């Protein structure tokens, strides 16, 4: 069999040399090194390839790509139904409510390292079902159900090999892009939690190199995003890297960590060091501030004019405490003009899920069915805007599985939608 | 070690004979049969025991117990924060958005049989975290974070042994109660989908016997709920049971199923047959109708006066198409007076999750951050009603893990909440 | 937009069905248009399922026969291929007993979660991929194909036609080459050599085989579909509705409503003929390892379907030397191959190898401590003569492969694994 | 409900003060700190409690406790059937053939952190099934099917909170004991691989403190084992700890070079002793004299301190030792106070060799090779082997008893009419 035969080093090198995808991309390893790791067969990763290709085209074609954190398949389906063109998969939300330990965790890399890959696979499965249903329903209102997924690689759950395996698993699950931050994995934090410990600049370049190598061995053009936590972090594991030494105070903690001077200066320095290894760069920041965003963007683009940036529109900010309604309304449009081409609300799904169930349950506790009927009536009203989930049986594929059943046995007595209350009452 | 030493058959029999929990409960097997299956060690199932005890007390103490379908841990936490005293775990919602295949499924027993147990364990873990956080915060506003979970056993994913293993896994995960329906597992449907096939009355008694046996071997007083699908089902696998023969038309399908006359009559007959084996009885119905509910309740209670009933307030009903606002407002209160002591909205979580994300995403697609700020402002406003999740770091246990970190090393340089944007 | 994973047209699918000799003897009661209607906008490529199915089909026509042993761990499959076997058998019995997603030990009654065999297919493929990766960096060309095709157990499909469909789809996603499907009631499913088996009607099993083929067609891979009949020993059937089953119905029913049926080779031959248009291979479970009974089955099926390939379970559930002499045991698989049994497998080989080897080691260790372990280590050193490599356990699980990843990322790494290892020093 | 009501700080303190289990145990946190973390309900962990209690009793009653690495449930069942009194659960074997990624890995903490807990739960489930079957068969030949499990915590998969969560998950799964090593989690290695990086002495005390705290919050007396990798490791993350500074002698990564050998192992063992129920030093060769030097040095300061010894398959045994020394090896270690002795990778070698041997024979001679194995199994029945009868071994008789309890007249029970009933009795 010739199925999945690897490319030659010469073919890979020719693609690196000529495909404009790789115009601004440094690889410190060789094409021969990639082939050496591929064995005799390379599995095709259709959704990872398609998603990465679509995401790269969108980042260059659209004014910007925006996304909301999704922690369930149905969440991603509604994001795409509502007109969004990308899915954001938050590690924070996976820690809080969707990880393979079954526990609720704060955002400290506590959950099992295959948790985000499993949610990537789940979101792709949910979008595939919506795509399958749309086809049998003749629904062409959504152009692309398979929206690219950008997923959270955190600090890679250890060393370069832990990074490699997480990137490989995200690709197997069908990820389009992944982000990687310059924190110590054993002390990893939410960008907006305290107690952050940076790793040396060269160690994060190793992480970004490992993430690219896993994508190259998997033969897919995954979008690699570099995140820096240097705006708030006051600790670093080591002063070994001369690029980090300007910020080192000389003081050490009892753990052996070095105190370091935080702020935009070390973020700009790290962003420039990461740029040759990053398709997008993201700096975590303490406030939603267009002027601070402009300072970062202008400083990076002075050295790397074509470097695209990413911006976390964090729910960890109290928005109307900091900004007026006019500034809130223009916020993403203004960032887009500075080169922030991927913009995302990390914890949108956590807030939508927790608030909506609190609101319904509180009403139900007081007024029982009156509270539920208020929601059902809002759902009927949303059908005008394209909402379909009021008809919950077809939404989860009852019509699709009926079509499988009648394909196998046209005369089946046990199909689902005929005689359903959905057919009768909706 | 004497840890987990089994009870004697004599001790089990004495408990069956004297505990009022077992007043109305038929067991066709013996205490000796239970001990024979327990090996040398019986694992304690703390959350299954506590949950089952609390649920049984609530069903007798409260006017009624009501619940909403939860498909994530955080959903269950908000249900309890909002004042609900029980969690409903829908198999439909697990099929649609929370099962171990990773696929979206319609409600036809397509997902792996350990999926509902995993969500039971997840909900218990989430309620335990809320309980842990409440303790370190000195928050006494919720009396019982460990609300009892009633979970969906569907048709047991095969035979009596598949039923046994699902009940055992639900108990291991900390379930309080489980429901079991008289459908053929291979053709299982949502109560409000078509194409339902019943199994014989005696086969469902075998299912209910197996569910009780698994609870007895696990030494926990799990609430066992019998569901009948006979109101809409027009097929049955076999005419072997004389109790089913009055409804058999004599016609068979090409699959070998028997046509049967559906409606309230076979539901009442099956409910009476199931009553000695059921802590609660549930009949699926085509419309939310207080008079039809009364007919069912009065017919069952004529033979079994103390028999408690359960009612699915289904989102599969178009509520304002059938009922006026006054009838909707009194609906659960009126059912409670008829003996429907467990009432639940099966698909509440699916609708809350899908609608809230559609609404936010649509607004965000049009107006970006303005749409998110509308939600954040609703969250701030809900703090007056007891909503806490606006402070998302403490909500998922950042303060609890900080307390572990400072217990291990009081002088740690790397705790999370100090210097957080949440604090500042 | 991206053209990655664009589906084929119904016309292209139909042209393949009409002209590819793979489909020469294959009946599909649904249409090419029906397949495209179920594929949405994007078809995921299943590289290992495609390659495995292609290799298995070629092997079944090229080799005198394909033989396999039940594997329940990745390392088991790796050793089977290292030892020269060209296919992996994945037993549902072994998954029930020691490798299923419940974490429980079960008898073979479809008690475990339905995604358990797919997970083990993915595990075996991952293990063979690691052996393939290691062989490449070691310049080891002693094994031609590390990615041996996997034939996996679909049992009775864990419910209805839709449960069958989803199990086949998950087996394909995991990289299966072939899957087998039996005519038992899923709710009463048994090991072929346990009692209490309940058949389903002939037409219901054709529905199962149709569903298994449809899932492979929608996944766009030529999966090998194996039909198994349990009619040799089963004395119960769910229904007398199918006229093909009525000749064996006694008329008596159990209190469960099952019909008693006359078991033996006659209903197996009848069912095999009914299944043949829907089956790449046919397997009848049998009560004893008997070459003459195998010949009777083969000749009866091939009289109607001359090119129909057959499969044979060389079951550990047989007491072999109670039934056969050493000469008959030695020629057994060769003689079956000449009758058209082109896939032959020992279902529970892994269970017996694992359980016996650990009992033997643990018993010796309980008595004589390190002397018992050293006896095993010395047998491993001795087996290097036969091509065994796992004595060097660090390279066997990829320490050298991960060192190569580490030095690709950072040539100057201070923290690679094999340099300074006791394996480098002492082996 | 009063089910799972927590103990008071006063009750916990009274147990710490008076139970001889805690005689040699330092806790740097308080009883009040433990109660503060327990919420309103404490889940009972029956198998973790029973296993830890049995293991502690065995370590004081038996000349020594020995074990083999088990990576499947059936492996553990055969170890107990054969007369072993403890199960060892190797992280190396989980990396190689039993982890939740589905991948084959070298021993570098690459697999998901809940992998060893899942195998603990699996082994307990398998031993429970063997116990259930033994009861219905009236088989009293094994006194305790629920042998204590000692499991691998590696370097805790990150920080003190990752340690805490792994210990909690091992306890939930029913572990009796867990081991924890002084390596950097991001660079973790097999004891017998190169490229090991130590963490500071105080950082490992933090790990051991976190492992004890998780057991205290879970209210079970888990056996906590401290492992040092200082015999071979030539790197350490930091020179911050004055106890480590005597061995410090930097790399491009910022690691400090350190002088390896028995001296830093003895120093670390003494520092860990107040926080460790057993202490284990990885070593380069199986050497009774080096073991004696370590044991005598630790017991000089901590006379009752029990030790653990890895009888590693990573050693080429007959290259280093004669048959006489191999025969007495565990007995001699036991006399030095090595009360837990284990062959880490026994299961990997038994599984890989047995399938290679069978598959090679089958490739050459087909059914003749399988019949050789089946005949060895029949022959082993004299020594107590039961798995030749594979249907009863995996619980066909147990599930038949469930089926007939539910419906005595069931027509679909498994063993009646089976080939096992027909051909093996
Ligand atoms: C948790 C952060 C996001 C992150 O660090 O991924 C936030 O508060 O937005
Ligand atoms: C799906 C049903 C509930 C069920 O059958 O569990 C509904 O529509 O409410
Ligand atoms: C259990 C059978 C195999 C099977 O039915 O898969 C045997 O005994 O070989
Ligand atoms: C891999 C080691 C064991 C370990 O470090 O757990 C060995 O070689 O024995
Ligand atoms: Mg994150
Ligand atoms: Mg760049
Ligand atoms: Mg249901
Ligand atoms: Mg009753
Ligand atoms: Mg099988
Ligand atoms: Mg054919
Ligand atoms: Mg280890
Ligand atoms: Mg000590």
């Amino acid at each position: 069999s010739v199925v999945g035969t690897p490319k030659s080093a010469e073919q890979i090198q020719q693609e690196w040399d000529t495909n404009p995808r790789w115009k601004d991309v440094t690889r410190t390893y060789s094409a021969e090194d990639v082939v050496a790791l591929q064995g005799s067969v390379v599995e095709e990763h259709t959704l990872a390839r398609r998603g990465a290709e679509v995401l790269w085209e969108q980042l260059h074609d659209l004014e910007w790509v925006n996304a909301l954190g999704a922690l369930t398949g149905n969440m991603a389906v509604q994001q795409v139904r509502a007109g969004l063109k990308a899915i954001y998969l938050s590690g924070w939300q996976v820690a809080g409510d969707a990880n393979l330990s079954g526990h609720t965790y704060p955002d400290q890399s506590l959950y099992p390292a295959n948790s985000v890959p499993q949610v990537v696979r789940r979101i792709n499965n949910a979008l595939q079902r919506a795509d399958q249903i749309a086809k049998i329903e003749g629904d062409t209102s959504v152009e692309n159900w398979l929206a690219p997924i950008v997923a959270d690689g955190e600090a890679g759950f250890g060393g370069a090999l832990n990074v490699y395996e997480l990137q490989k698993a995200l690709i197997a699950a069908g990820v389009a892009g992944s982000h990687w931050e310059d924190q110590l994995a054993s002390e990893k934090k939410c960008g907006h939690l305290g107690g952050k410990v940076l790793i040396p600049t060269q160690q994060h370049i190793r992480t970004l190199t490992s993430a690219r190598l896993a994508a190259d061995v998997a033969d897919v053009p995954t979008v690699v995003i570099a995140r820096t936590d240097a705006e708030a972090a006051t600790l670093i594991t080591s002063d070994v890297d001369e690029r980090d030494q300007p910020f080192i105070t000389g003081e050490r903690t009892r753990e052996g960590f070095y105190r370091t001077k935080n702020g935009i200066e070390p973020c700009i320095a790290r962003a420039k060091a990461y740029a040759p290894f990053a398709d997008l760069i993201w700096m975590e920041t303490g406030t939603p501030d267009l002027e601070a965003a402009r300072q970062f963007s202008e400083a990076v683009k002075a050295e790397y004019p074509d470097q695209m940036l990413a911006y976390n529109c964090s729910p960890s900010f109290n928005w109307k405490k900091h900004l007026d309604d006019a500034t809130i309304a223009k916020f993403q449009k203004e960032l887009a003009a500075m080169g922030f081409k991927f913009q995302f609300i990390t914890l949108a799904g956590f807030h939508a899920l927790n608030y909506s169930m609190f609101d319904l349950a509180y009403g139900y506790a007081q007024n029982q069915m009156s509270a539920y009927v208020e929601l059902q009536e809002r759902e009927f009203a949303a059908e005008e805007r394209g909402y379909t989930a009021t008809k919950h049986q077809r939404e989860v594929g009852a019509g699709y599985f009926d079509r499988i059943a009648t394909t196998v046995d046209p005369n089946s007595s046990t199909t689902a939608l005929t005689g359903s209350t959905e057919e009768g009452q909706f």
